[PDB]
């Protein structure tokens, strides 16, 4: 509770814009943003995570997804007598996210913090809904990530990805469960009208996209329809997740 | 005692190869081995440095990459009477490797098992180019990685890559300079025998590389000639490598 290590970039974020960043003396790989969060340790990627580097720390609290690992490191740290909080993180839907973000207020005592920030995005949010209600055509939109050392996979149903791309107005064209690869031909039979992927898969050249297959037969390709998001905006629902939609939802609809 | 910060895995490695560990204080994110170093703060990337983060842990030296950054960082540091070593990364040959880990023996008044460590990976190199150099011509050979978020891109010259498959016996079909994504027909069109990806990215199921352009239609494919290697051996010139090459040596020419 007065030192805390947070496995989970959203998550993070959350703590923050609730004014407890003061309490995180730890985070996890997938942790970018606030700036403040740079000159502190980072622990492995939540799933996995280093009970050493997390113990080294000595926390009272560590906070992370259900979905968090190894099992071994978590019944390390509560052996270790370290309270360990987690939070259903999939499937992705709003209604999650503001349970988890009043759970973890509740956690950190700033209760009155928690109902503004879900107040603030869920406004947000409903005007973006309302600004696509006027939209006179849908827009059949693909979310394409490669996350680490992995290949190209399509974000599908119950990912953040999907949850975003849906808030923004767009219908995702993928129905399969959470992440897979897709062969050419799948990706020709989803037949995207616009295709959305990262802007670390992009750094300054489109052609680099080139080695994902079948995406150069796209008619989201051939008509130019490729956006880019900065992939720790997509990949977790955080305090910026309005702005991301936003942003979206602009290119998706321009001008 | 003096107190060491290393930002870049593979120079982090060779200082503990070296007998210098116990001087190091704090590593970078890049930084994942050897397994004693999971206690340690990981601050940080050698391409992202963190002035604060680093100088929180009172370091006497700090060593990098002549490329680390940003610069101003370093700058910082030495303002702040931190001894800033720079090595450099480029080229990746063995002839640098050795002469970067002379430089570090040295720094590091370890100048014995400098030479020591140099021995003792060159015999090992050394045995393998002798049974290369029985067969009468190298496997023709590709590397595909995706690191940073990339799209999958194919090491080429001057990789580090490239120089594993080279000193393991394989001719390296590519032929640009470092890595760049390939189209559905530049893969078909190398036409190597083998091609060899990482371990992170099949994770299991070499179905997951569907979404590469064009491997499903190579010879390699076809022929099941698709050898697998950690990431974390490929991406630098560390003490491992001996232990890489002998294994790629041998899936290159089983039994
Ligand atoms: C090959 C290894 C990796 C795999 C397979 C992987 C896969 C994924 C997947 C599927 C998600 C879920 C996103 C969604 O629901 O749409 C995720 C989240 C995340 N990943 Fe990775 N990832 C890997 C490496 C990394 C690395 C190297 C970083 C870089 C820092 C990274 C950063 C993120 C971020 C920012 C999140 C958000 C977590 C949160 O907000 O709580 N991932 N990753």
């Amino acid at each position: 509770a007065e030192r805390i290590v947070v496995a989970g970039g959203s998550l993070t974020e959350l703590i923050y814009a609730m004014g407890a960043g003061e309490r995180v003396v730890g985070v996890d790989e997938t942790t970018s943003y606030p700036p403040e969060t740079a000159k502190l340790p980072h622990i492995g990627y939540w799933k996995q995570l280093s009970s050493e580097g997390i113990l080294s720390l000595r926390p009272d609290s560590v906070i992370t997804w259900q979905d968090a690992g190894p099992q071994i490191v978590l019944d390390q740290l509560r052996a270790q007598k370290v309270n360990v909080v987690t939070l259903p993180r999939v499937p992705a839907t709003l209604e999650q996210m503001y349970a988890n973000i009043r759970q973890l207020a509740k956690t950190l005592q700033v209760p009155e913090q928690g109902d503004a920030l879900v107040t603030q995005i869920n406004q947000r949010l409903e005007r973006v809904q309302q600004n696509v209600a006027a939209k006179k055509a849908p827009v059949k939109a693909m979310f394409i990530l490669s996350a680490g050392g992995s290949a190209p996979q399509v974000a599908g149903k119950g990912s953040v990805a999907d949850a975003i791309l849906s808030l923004a107005g767009a219908e995702n064209v993928a129905t399969h469960q959470q992440y897979k690869s897709y062969s050419a031909e799948s990706l020709i039979a989803a037949n995207p009208e616009v295709i959305v992927v990262t802007s670390q898969m992009v750094d300054g050249d489109i052609n680099r996209l080139r080695s994902i297959a079948g995406i150069t037969h796209t008619a989201a390709w051939k008509n130019q329809r490729i956006i880019t998001v900065d992939q720790n905006l997509i990949l977790g629902m955080g305090p910026r997740i309005a702005d991301v939609v936003e942003s979206l939802h602009q290119q998706l609809w321009p001008q």
